């Protein structure tokens, strides 16, 4: 590529795997979203929460793709494996799975940043730090806040607590 | 001081101790605030309540400092001892500690007013009455109102009650 | 903590010491401020300069505290030792002490950034770089500019020079 | 008087003497003002400063007079003795004489407040505290600030310092 400069094949490859990870997460959140829209789940607030994240993750992947093209790398796409579950249980169950998924994106982000550090690629490190590392941190903190409130609520009557959380927080 | 008039050394000294008391209270409220912002406490309303008071107390100290300079006294600052606790328990626990702290500022205010009375210092008495005595009374009354509601709520299920209070009152 | 990830105990501890350093600096600047408001000092411009910095440092500490909570660390507070002086001399003396204090915050900032580098904590490094390292650099440069002007002014008649600097620069 | 209640003859008499004191001060400030408007003094800023105070003192006397009528007392007027000087020297000399005059009004205010205290007249005490005691304190503090700046300025060349103070402070 006539424009490629200081952009290692390892980082190119890792950016592609991260793209697949973000599309995978987008897909999980779309499935989380429409599950809470089922007439027998019916928590419209939990649905909007996860459907917004589906959009967030999709834009994350698109951003990585644009950066890949900006550095002269080649986008390569792979199969997107389906979400890990077909039914997601309670809001509590869903929030736990969401935070597990976000911690796995964060670790991959951190792993990619460390690779850019080893490759002396400061543009990649700055790219990850501006548009990803901090947004992951804020988001995992919100999910943690939500978990604490769902748990304090689903004490003696989980039913009431799930309704109240959806109504008054989400 | 060329401007000092009817301003006793005892009142000067007491105004300085009150300044330290107000900064101390500001500090306690900052610690109360960030405790309720912990991902494992996660009561954003309780956090905003105490962080606003941290600002209130800080401005109280600044006001006493400006008055000290207006009377020709000399501001002298001392160490600020850390808050009395590192974790503050429940909203109920926090509200109880807040009201204990406000009653101690009120008593110091009242003690200083009585000193100004003994020193025949009407400007100090008017200064305390306009900007402090009544704001303490309103604030202790709110904290009392909040305590009554937290207690009526944290009956059979404290968890639900703490969430509802944070959501619907704060 | 359910959200803690790639956040070492050493950085947690250092963030807490930095919080104490920023509150300490806030306190120094509050004392610098009210000293220049004394009827026998009476340099209202020098007072506004240092009182704005007291606010700046206080918000710096609050920002570190919010970041501590975002990473799953625990805020721990310590005594705040009083400012190093009770009277601050001339504007020149005050500006010199201010720049010594800012260089000490800068060094602690730099020391913490190096720790995050050693701990491979890129979110901390980005956090310090966005909200602290550059603002310290701009501020020390202003204080340096002010020092140069105060010194060029307090030549044959320091009295006139101190008044002119306060009137025409601050 | 059909409306007089809890208003002692001693306070009535003292309010009348205070009225004479405030008109006397108004008169002094009018003379200070027009002195600095002389073509051979020519400090228009010092003139505006003292002429505004002439207005302030005149309104102070009018306020005491209205309060006297509100309590059922009888306003009695006496000769107004001329200002203590015909020429007022430098701005420094004038500021010193102004602060001496304001301290004498403050003491009379304080003396009258103590009389109202002895007479158990809380309306008089509140009247003095709302409209007089604090405005005296702020004003003596400004005059003190001005004195400090005039003195720091009239060091090696009083001429330049007097011009600069008038131009850049007043």
């Amino acid at each position: 590529s006539q424009i490629r400069q200081n952009y290692s094949t390892e980082v190119e490859a890792a950016v592609n795997r991260l793209v697949n990870l973000y599309l995978r997460a987008s897909y999980t959140y779309l499935s989380l979203g429409f599950y809470f829209d089922r007439d027998d789940v019916a928590l419209e607030g939990v649905c909007h929460f996860f459907r917004e994240l589906a959009e967030e993750k999709r834009e994350g992947a698109e951003r990585l793709l644009k950066m890949q093209n900006q550095r002269g790398g080649r986008a390569l796409f792979q199969d997107l494996q389906k979400p890990s579950q077909d039914e997601w249980g309670t809001t509590l169950d869903a929030m736990k799975a969401a935070i597990v998924l976000e911690k796995s994106l964060n670790q991959a982000l951190l792993d990619l940043h460390a690779l850019g550090s080893a490759q002396a690629d400061p543009h990649l490190c700055d790219f990850l730090e501006s548009h990803f590392l901090d947004e992951e941190v804020k988001l995992i903190k919100k999910m943690g806040d939500h978990l604490t409130n769902i748990q304090r609520l689903v004490g003696s009557q989980a039913g009431l607590g799930e309704y109240l959380f959806e109504r008054l927080t989400l």
